[PDB]
């Protein structure tokens, strides 16, 4: 049935927004490798900078 289709659509979405999600949430991974080894500003303190 096409609405469930479409709500898959929608999860498609959700998973493509997730795969982003997922991504970045390495790039706050990358964040965490980069901050914990800082070679920088405060680009670690309390959240970014």
């Amino acid at each position: 049935n096409k609405i469930a289709l479409l709500h898959k659509e929608a999860e498609e979405k959700r998973a493509m927004i997730e795969a982003k999600r997922g991504e970045d949430l390495l790039k706050a991974e990358e964040l965490a490798a980069k901050y914990r080894a800082t070679g920088t500003a405060p680009k670690k303190i309390l959240g970014i900078f």
